[PDB]
DNA sequence: GAGGCCGCCTGC
DNA sequence: GCAGGTGGCCTC
């Protein structure tokens, strides 16, 4: 006695009769409306949603279509939504028409023409401002990337005009892309049909064309011995190694046991559908058949055999294997490199995803015959960016053919110079940012140097990692802290990016700012970015999976101005320890992911301690030459991309800090074994390089907890060793080889592990900190053999750094110069991430 | 300026 | 209980 129809049906598709107008007692809903709904429980606010169908079905009577909005709490943003903004989500169902409630006007608002010179909001305005009272959406919105984009351009036909969801079209062409499909057939064979091309998630695959496979999907015909395993702890002399027993663990950092194997790579030699005796062919199981490609590794030739290769070598087998084509990973190129035109390394840096082969491997004979014959720009953006370092950002996005870095802001007055010599081509303004701004803002045209400030329209990208001091707590937030928030570094970096309206911005951080005072700094930051009207995501990436022997975990939040594709994160290149690779974010109990979708393997494999610096020549602890000879050609090929293709007579910077004698006599007593740290250093008295004696330290409490040694030595070092005792300030000891505070603290602290810890040549680095120490938290700072911490240069290996790059200072100047940068690999994969949004805009 | 010393929290 | 993560504040 309320629903009843306007007019007559527009189409009768069987149990459905479509109409157009509903009158609904006092109210008349039209297609294209929009409505609320009460949910289920009252307490829960109103659904919004926009009705796209209207029909009457011969069975369940009044129907419509409803395209769901999301409500801006219910996005990653929460409570720091605007409360009125509503997002577009593909999200939407079939409803009886007796659940609408009511209904509400909606307000598409759109970026203005001018929108890159409406910048100037105050901070205020940016962290809690809102618009005029009535619902509105800007944005699309993907609930399981936390991606805020432009809403799709999806258009209907002359056909489903009338019905036409942009939900439901949206997911039938993401169920459509993911689908895999046949596409030319080749030839007919009696039991399967043989086809050239088929494609998958996108991509299309042809007969030729080489395939990424999990390291699962086949294994290889050669027949092994088993490897030795790793022998048991042998017992030690507890008198002689007292603190030896707090290695009970048995976990080794750095450690590259349990990284996983990189793709199996395949050339497709047929793509085929089983033919049922009907003769159609069974196109929902396609499968593939290849040839498998040995990497150096994968023969006989263990481990040691991929030392000295490229990372993108193969060798060709006869060897075949069919698959599933569900089971590819992605398609790669996988070339004869003699019949390629061009030099290998040209090729090799030309494009993704490329291998070469020379030889062909042949299991049975474990020997390497030869394969068989039947095998054969746009402008750079003008960039800004704010806290510049040295410029490890830089570096990577101008690898990556992006950026021309032609302003950089850096307060520290050596980590400028360091730029200034790297781009002699920019403007480096050593100031505060603060500063920079207000001067732009007030309408100064020059700094005090008379150096030209950047104007609205010169910065087209903008980059930086703003550091945070007052706000790394996990606890809650309040007026201090807000306060200290609204006046931080982060803050500012939002506000040159709200000024200079850049087409691209990037912030980076450390892994910790996804979470900072329960994650309100990370929502904060991309409600500021939502209110700017900027599209922005964000996530966690892994340095060590875009090559280098590091675990350096960072948070990354990425915008893109309207008009722009918001890019993705890249995929990861190189296998990396899972232990190191966590890189979900969970906010207000919503687990939230990127886009990557490359979680168990990848292409290459992972780059070691020894690819990273086994050529440098030997030096002692306190090194100061700063130009010596590298004593030999590179020996890895990450040596060889970092030495670069010009030969290089003098090898620069391979400086190490001067520690102390007793430090040196600890070092000297680490053992070399792989997982060496304090805890292996004898309990001995040695003479020290000064004359000084290195004294024994000696247990004069009990420790309960701890226990007593096999010969009944006490474990104890302090009386607060004791439940509730305080510390005696008299069982300090000094001059002590092992070191008397690591045993005082150790039962609280995990035992320190890893200070006084050595690298080891399989392993990865530890993340590289701005002033390497072996009794700092992260110790594990000694070189895998020479007896002292790592040099300036391997510092810069480990963050990728290219052997050319100049540094600037005293050595604690380069250590945090290196120690603060982004690595210029991780930079790179993103900028390439950004270059195909550049070349993608229409 | 150096070296020693060493809390609090999250995610399992 | 274990592993990681955040460097900085005395004291010389
Ligand atoms: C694991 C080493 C470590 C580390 C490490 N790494 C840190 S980090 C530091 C801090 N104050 O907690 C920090 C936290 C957030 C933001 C910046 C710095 N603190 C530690 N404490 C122990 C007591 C000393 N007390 C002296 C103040 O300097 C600092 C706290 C310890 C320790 N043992
Ligand atoms: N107010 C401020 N204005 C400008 N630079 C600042 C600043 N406060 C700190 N800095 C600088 O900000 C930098 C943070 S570390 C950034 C490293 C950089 N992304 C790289 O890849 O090399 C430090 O070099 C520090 O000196
Ligand atoms: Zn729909
Ligand atoms: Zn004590």
């Amino acid at each position: 006695n309320r629903i009843s129809w306007v007019g007559e049906a527009v189409k009768t598709d069987g149990k459905k009769s479509y109409y157009k107008k509903v009158c609904i007692d006092a109210e008349t809903l039209e297609v294209g409306d929009c409505v609320s709904v009460i949910p289920d429980d009252s307490s829960k606010p109103l659904y919004l949603a926009r009705v796209t169908a209207l029909w009457e079905d011969s069975s369940n009577g009044q129907m419509f279509h409803a395209h769901w909005f999301c409500a801006g709490t219910d996005t990653v943003l929460g409570a720091t939504s605007d409360p009125l903004e509503l997002f577009l989500v593909d999200e939407c169902e079939d409803m009886q028409l007796s659940y609408i409630h009511s209904k509400v006007k909606v307000i598409y608002k759109a970026p203005s023409e001018n929108w890159a010179m409406e910048g100037g909001m105050d901070p205020e305005s940016l962290l809690e401002g809102d618009d005029g009272k009535t619902y509105f959406y800007q944005l699309w919105y993907d609930q399981d990337y936390a991606r805020f984009e432009s809403p799709p351009k999806t258009q209907p036909t002359e056909d489903n005009k009338f019905k036409f969801c942009v939900s439901c079209a949206r997911l039938a062409e993401m169920r459509q892309k993911e689908i895999p499909r046949v596409l030319e057939q080749l030839e007919d064979l009696d039991s399967r049909v043989l086809y050239y091309s088929a494609t998958k998630n996108g991509i299309l695959y042809r007969v030729g064309d080489g395939v990424y496979l999990p390291p699962e999907a086949f294994t290889f015909n050669i027949k092994l011995s088993s490897p030795v395993k790793r022998p048991r702890k042998e017992p030690v002399d507890e008198d002689l190694y007292p603190e030896h027993y707090r290695k009970y663990s048995d976990y080794i950092k750095g450690s590259n046991l349990d990284a996983p194997e990189p793709y199996r790579i395949g050339r497709i030699k047929e793509i085929f559908c089983p033919k049922k005796s009907n003769g159609r062919p069974n196109e929902t199981d396609i499968k593939i058949r290849v040839n498998k490609f040995y990497r150096p590794e994968n023969t006989h030739k263990s481990t040691p055999a991929s030392y000295h290769a490229d990372i993108n070598l193969l060798y060709w087998s006869d060897e075949e294997a069919v698959v599933d084509f569900k089971a590819v990973q992605g398609r790669c190129t996988v070339e004869y490199g003699e019949d390629l035109p061009e030099c290998v390394q040209v090729y090799s840096m030309g494009g993704p995803n490329r291998f070469y082969f020379l030889e062909a491997y042949n299991a049975k004979s474990k020997s390497f015959e030869d394969p068989p014959n039947h095998a054969r720009k746009l402008p750079k953006l003008r960039t800004l960016d704010v806290f510049s370092g040295c410029g490890g950002l830089s570096e990577g996005f101008h690898q990556a053919g992006i950026s021309d870095t032609l302003w950089a802001i850096e307060m520290w007055d050596p980590a400028a110079q360091a730029f200034r010599l790297n781009n002699p081509g920019s403007t480096v303004f050593t100031e505060d940012c603060n500063i920079l701004l207000k001067l732009v803002m007030a309408g100064e045209t020059t700094n005090s140097r008379g150096q030209r400030l950047p104007q609205k329209g010169d910065v087209e990208m903008l980059c930086g990692g703003p550091p945070c001091q007052g706000f790394s707590g996990m606890n809650r937030f309040n007026s201090r802290t807000y306060s200290k928030f609204k006046n931080s570094l982060v803050v500012s970096f939002l506000s040159y990016c709200d000024y200079y309206r850049p087409r691209f911005f990037l912030l980076e951080n450390v892994r910790n700012f996804v979470s900072f005072k329960r994650s309100m700094v990370l929502k904060l930051t991309l409600r500021c970015l939502v209110r700017m009207g900027y599209q922005c995501t964000f996530g966690v990436l892994q340095a060590g999976q875009y090559g280098v022997a590091q675990t350096r975990r960072r948070a990354i939040i990425l915008a893109a101005a309207p008009g722009e594709k918001l890019p993705l994160f890249p995929e990861p290149l190189h296998v990396f320890a899972p232990r190191a690779c966590q890189l979900s974010v969970v906010v207000d109990d919503k687990k939230f992911v990127s886009n990557i979708t490359r979680l168990s393997s990848g292409p290459f494999r992972t780059i070691t301690v020894r690819d990273t610096m086994s050529d440098l020549p030997e030096v002692r602890n306190g090194a100061s030459a700063l130009e010596i000879s590298y004593n030999g050609e590179p020996q890895s090929w990450f040596q060889r991309q970092l030495r670069g293709a010009q030969y290089q007579p003098i090898l620069r910077d391979h400086i190490c800090k001067d520690m102390s004698a007793l430090v040196a006599a600890r070092m000297r007593h680490i053992p070399l074994a792989p997982g060496s740290d304090w805890r292996d250093l004898p309990n001995i008295e040695v003479r020290l390089s000064d004359g000084t004696m290195a004294r024994k330290l000696r247990y004069t409490h009990h420790d309960r907890k701890n226990g007593r040694s096999s010969s009944g030595a006490l474990r104890g070092v302090c009386s607060c060793v004791e439940a509730g005792k305080a510390c005696d300030p008299a069982a300090r000891q000094f001059n002590t080889l092992i070191p008397w505070c690591l045993p005082h603290t150790g039962n609280r602290h995990n035992h320190w592990a890893g200070l006084y810890g050595r690298l080891e040549w399989d392993g990865f680095f530890s993340t590289t900190v701005t002033n390497p120490e072996p009794m700092g938290k992260q110790g594990r700072v000694l070189h895998p053999e020479q007896h002292r911490v790592v040099s300036v240069r391997e510092c810069a290996r480990s963050q990728g750094f290219p052997d050319t790059y100049r540094l600037f200072g005293n050595i604690l100047d380069k250590h945090r110069q290196v120690g603060n940068a982004v690595p210029p690999p991780l930079a790179k994969a993103i900028g390439l991430e950004i270059k195909l949004c550049m070349l993608a805009k229409a």
